[PDB]
C-alpha cells in the first residue's frame, strides 16, 4: 500500500510546498474561531504519499475527463483539511464519504487558501478541536492537512448554494467562486474520488500571534 517519503527542508520541493502554504494564510470572517488564532504556521514535516494503486485510479481518470475537455485534464495544487486524513492516504479521497447538506452538495472540497483547509482538521466548523486539550486554537498539538493534486476538467462555475449529487452535465468540477453576499474565497469541488491525490501529507502546527 502506501509509502510515505520523508522531503528535506533543504530540497526546493519542501521548500516550494511549505511557500504555498505559508503564503495563502487570510483573514477569516469567523476571527478564527474554528481553525485558531495565527498569521503562520510551524512545518513539522512534508511526506510525499506514494501508492501505485490510488496513483493509477488517479492517472486513468485523468485520461478520461482530457478527452471530455479539449486534451486538458485542467490539474491544480490545492489544500484539503480533514480528520480522517489517515484513510485518504491509505484509500484514496472516496466520494462515498460526501454528504447533499454541503454548499455544493456531494462533493470533496479543496481550497486554494491553506487557512481554509485548516479550519476543517478537527471537523465540522473545527469540532471539538485537538484531542488532547479540546482547543480548536491548539499552539501545541500537531496539526496535518493535504496539498493535493486535483482534476478539475470542465469547471461549472456557480456563486450560490447549489446542492449537487453529481458534477453538472458536461462539467467535472464546480468552482464555487466569491461573491459580495456569498463566498470570502473560491473553493473547487469534485464529485469522485479519483479525480484527487493525497499528493503531500503537512505536518505543522499554527503559531500564536
Ligand atoms: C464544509 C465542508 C468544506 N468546505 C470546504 C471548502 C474548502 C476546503 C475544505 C477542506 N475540507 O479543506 C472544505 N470543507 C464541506 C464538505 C465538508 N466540509
Ligand atoms: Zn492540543
Amino acid at each position: 500500500g502506501t509509502i510515505l517519503l520523508d522531503l528535506a527542508p533543504e530540497d526546493k520541493e519542501y521548500q516550494s510546498v511549505e511557500e504555498e502554504m505559508q503564503s495563502t494564510i487570510r483573514e477569516h470572517r469567523d476571527g478564527g474561531n474554528a481553525g485558531g488564532i495565527f498569521n503562520r504556521y510551524n512545518v513539522i514535516r512534508i511526506q510525499k504519499v506514494v501508492n501505485k494503486k490510488l496513483r493509477e485510479r488517479f492517472c486513468h481518470r485523468q485520461k478520461e475527463v482530457s478527452e471530455e475537455n479539449h486534451n486538458h485534464h485542467n490539474e491544480r495544487m490545492l489544500f484539503h483539511g480533514s480528520p480522517f486524513i489517515n484513510a485518504i492516504i491509505h484509500k484514496g479521497f472516496d466520494e462515498r464519504h460526501a454528504y447533499i447538506g454541503g454548499m455544493f452538495g456531494a462533493g470533496i472540497y479543496f481550497a486554494e487558501n491553506s487557512s481554509k483547509s485548516n479550519q476543517y482538521v478537527y471537523g465540522i466548523g473545527g469540532g471539538t478541536g485537538c484531542p488532547t486539550h479540546k482547543d480548536r486554537s491548539c499552539y501545541i498539538c500537531h496539526r496535518q492537512m493535504l496539498f493535493c493534486r486535483v482534476t478539475l476538467g470542465k469547471s461549472f462555475l456557480q456563486f450560490s448554494t447549489m446542492k449537487m449529487a453529481h458534477a453538472p452535465p458536461g462539467h467535472h468540477s464546480v468552482i464555487g467562486r466569491p461573491s459580495v453576499n456569498g463566498l470570502a474565497y473560491a473553493e473547487y469541488v469534485i464529485y469522485r474520488g479519483e479525480q484527487a491525490y493525497p499528493e503531500y501529507l503537512i505536518t505543522y502546527q499554527i503559531m500564536k500571534p
